[PDB]
DNA sequence: GCAAGGTC
């Protein structure tokens, strides 16, 4: 039988496909063999030595502690042995372990990033022989990449594979620990065992929900005053909002007074003409971003269709920072394939638009083990609707990052009042070329109705208008902008963030308030809870500050022992100042879970403070007489109308708005 | 039991 073999060296994937893509690379009929009814490949003419290729699924291998309190060791163990979720993995364990005994030598191709170099390194360590192992180094998942990689086998990068250890050393340490004091805290006071988790990513995420979600519900909108104007000239009667504003509404209407019944000439023309730049292609955060805008999907779903149409090979790997093709990826491919498919038409356009070469609009940001999200050029075939808008956006957010910038026309007048130093330009678009426009046509540009002025043309200022302004909030969270602040402040990855957020709703922390997210009272008190006995947990700098040491663990810059010593002073010294205090943590949290049930505030269900009003309550009177005070500065209305316009406001906090009703009968 | 991180 050809699955027969021996004498071989045993190359590593990260993931079937990945395997199965490194097994074309290196022969033209590599040998599909299947075990523990896992698929891997046999290569028994590549310049003659023998290969096999085999996938893991992801980690094998996780950290494993003692139970209780507090633990600061940790063994790595086989996943199946330890979690059944992730049961999966035994039969790759299984297929990995044969495979290793009869090859003679171990390469860790899985992806070239610090947690592909800890599980190849894990698998190899354990169930083959790290001695004779070495590391394959590829981008991307091209034929030339995959050979190029295969000639320049290296030595294992430990330095890479120590900072991925320290990483999970690090996350097992803080993220275990203080769960378990939260949960064991509650379980000495109230005698209750209940499910509560704290981490370096979830924690952050957390307390920013809450935080914004307070300072949104305290919120008062403060007045200011701009002024518009009615220009009348010629045929034309234009509106125009001055760049100017006011505190005072007095001040204001001076201005205003000043403006009415002056004159106004047009000083310049300018007819320029501008190019609006052609998208790059997506990272998962883009896509996510924007399927949630056009679509409403949250980015957990987007995440897990864009991996089902890649497992599907109609896209290329999803879990993506890089918004960059290499050139190693075959553009005229992909072409080749959207025209054979519905998308044809599209291809006509893009081919017609650049003369019939196709250059991709290369993003910013970049990914060590993958480039951006684009289709293989796969035609689809029986896509739900919901999977393929998914797709749709992918094929043209690439297509239109292939096609050409599109080509706006502008006419600029400027205008100045005559007898005062007043400019103000009046502007109308013009799309000459839409292009990508046109692809990617998911951006509205607005074309104004032309309005035709010359140089020396007067107009009379006839009329106008003081217009307050309140300021704003904060806006709400959404499950997506929540994302895209976690991908801002670098917290998790491609894969973890969705997943992460739907933690902090399983553990009933936040919840859905329809389009929104919204903090639960058990999520106030965590996040109280956790600023007051671990607040590095709670601050996004803990995951800076690990990145920078865990930098400097690859570079060589510093060793992963005092990384993870330092680490633990700071936990314990927590752990040893929390269990003094570990009777008022369960206690926080017995009231958080309502075990200890309290005098309600008189407008809602927090624990009544002072007055009658829970803290928030409270507080919302302090600012809202505050405010009131300063709306009468400026606007001079009489309390009842300022009263009324505030609750008219959906600007105003929701705990302000209970005490301005109260306030008005 | 709990993290964050791979992938299924
Ligand atoms: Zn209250």
């Amino acid at each position: 039988n050809l699955c027969n073999v021996n004498n071989y060296y045993l190359i590593i994937a990260e993931k079937s496909k990945a395997a199965k893509k490194i097994a074309e690379a290196l022969s033209e009929k590599p040998i599909l063999c299947r075990k523990y009814n896992v698929s891997y490949w046999i290569i028994k003419d590549h310049n003659s030595s023998k290969y096999v290729i085999v996938p893991a699924a992801g980690h094998l291998f996780g950290l494993k502690g003692e139970s209780g309190f507090p633990v600061y060791d940790a063994d790595w163990k086989p996943l199946w042995e330890i979690d059944k979720n992730s049961y999966y993995t035994k039969r790759y364990y299984q297929l990995i372990s044969s495979l290793s005994k009869y090859a003679l030598g171990f390469i860790n191709a899985c992806d070239y990033d610090i947690e592909g170099s800890v599980i190849g390194y894990l698998i190899i360590k354990n169930l083959g022989d790290i001695k004779k192992a070495k590391r394959m180094k590829f981008s991307a998942l091209t034929k030339s990449d995959i050979l190029s990689a295969f000639r320049n086998i290296s030595a294992l990068d430990y330095d890479m594979i120590n900072a991925g250890i320290a990483r999970h050393k690090i996350d097992w340490l803080w993220g275990i620990n203080v769960s378990r004091a939260l949960m064991i805290s509650l379980q000495d006071f109230a005698k209750k065992r209940v499910i509560l988790s704290a981490g370096r990513v979830q924690s952050p995420t957390l307390v920013q929900v809450v935080n914004s979600e307070i300072e949104r519900n305290l919120f008062i909108p403060l007045p200011k005053f701009t002024v518009s104007i009615i220009v009348k000239i010629k045929d034309y009667s234009l509106n125009i909002k001055v760049n100017k504003e006011f505190e005072k509404i007095t001040e204001a209407k001076e201005f205003l007074n000043k403006l009415i019944n002056k004159t106004v000439k047009v000083v310049e023309v300018e007819n320029r003409v501008r190019l609006l730049e052609r998208p790059s292609p997506f990272n998962l955060t883009d896509l996510q971003i924007e399927a949630g805008r056009i679509y409403g999907i949250s980015p957990y779903n987007v995440e897990r269709i864009a991996e089902d149409l890649y497992l599907d090979g109609l896209i290329s790997f999803p879990r993506t920072n890089s918004q960059k093709i290499p050139s190693t990826i075959s553009i005229y491919n992909i072409i080749k394939g959207l025209e054979n498919s519905s998308y044809r038409k599209l291809v006509d356009l893009v081919r017609k638009i650049t003369g019939g070469k196709y250059v991709v609009k290369q993003g910013i940001k970049d990914d060590p083990a993958h480039p951006a999200i684009h289709p293989t050029g796969e035609a689809p075939k029986n896509l739900p609707n919901s999977k393929f808008k998914i797709y749709d956006l992918i094929a043209r957010r690439f297509l239109g990052s292939v096609s050409a910038d599109a080509k706006l026309s502008n006419t600029i007048y400027t205008l100045k009042v005559s007898d005062f130093p007043l400019e103000f330009t009046v502007s109308y678009t013009k799309i000459l070329e839409r292009n990508w426009l046109d692809i990617y046509h998911f951006h509205n540009v607005k074309e104004d109705k032309p309005i035709f002025l010359s140089k020396g043309d007067e107009g009379k200022i006839v009329d106008g208008k003081v217009n307050i302004s309140l300021s704003k909030p904060t806006s709400r969270y959404t499950k997506v902008s929540l994302l895209k602040w976690m991908e801002s402040s670098n917290l998790g990855t491609e894969a973890t963030r969705g997943r992460i957020i739907e933690i902090l709703v399983k553990r009933k922390y936040l919840t859905n308030n329809g389009r929104y997210i919204i903090p639960t009272k058990l999520g106030f008190y965590i996040a109280e809870i956790l600023n007051k006995f671990f607040p590095d947990i709670v601050d996004v700098r803990m995951t800076a500050d690990m990145e920078s040491k865990l930098e400097m663990i690859k570079t060589g810059k510093v060793l992963e022992s005092k990384v993870i010593k330092e680490n633990i002073e700071k936990l314990n010294k927590f752990i040893e100042e929390y269990k003094v205090n570990k009777d008022k943590v369960g206690e926080s949290l017995a009231k958080a879970l309502g075990l200890i049930k309290i005098v309600k505030c008189k407008y809602c269900d927090l624990e009544q403070y002072k007055d009658g009003l829970c803290k928030y309550h409270y507080e919302a009177k302090v600012r809202l007489l505050d405010a009131v005070e300063i709306w009468k500065e400026r606007t001079k209305y009489d309390h009842k109308k300022i009263l009324k316009r505030i609750s008219s406001s959906k600007s105003t906090g929701k705990y302000v708005k209970d005490i301005v009703t109260y306030m008005l009968s």
